[PDB]
């Protein structure tokens, strides 16, 4: 458990080890937060989110 194998590399979603070191990304409808790890929804009904309202 080094990079992506260690707690998903601290990524919210997609994790990939590129030339060593972690690189996170997000599904369509999300944008990688400034921390390069979190995924922020682009609209009102982002994918994979149970509808609260």
């Amino acid at each position: 458990r080094k990079l992506c194998s260690l707690d998903n590399g601290d990524c919210d979603q997609f994790c990939h080890e590129e030339q060593n070191s972690v690189v996170c990304s997000c599904a369509r409808g999300y944008t990688l937060a400034d921390n390069g790890k979190a995924c922020i929804p682009t609209g009102p009904y982002p994918c994979g989110k149970q509808t609260l309202e």
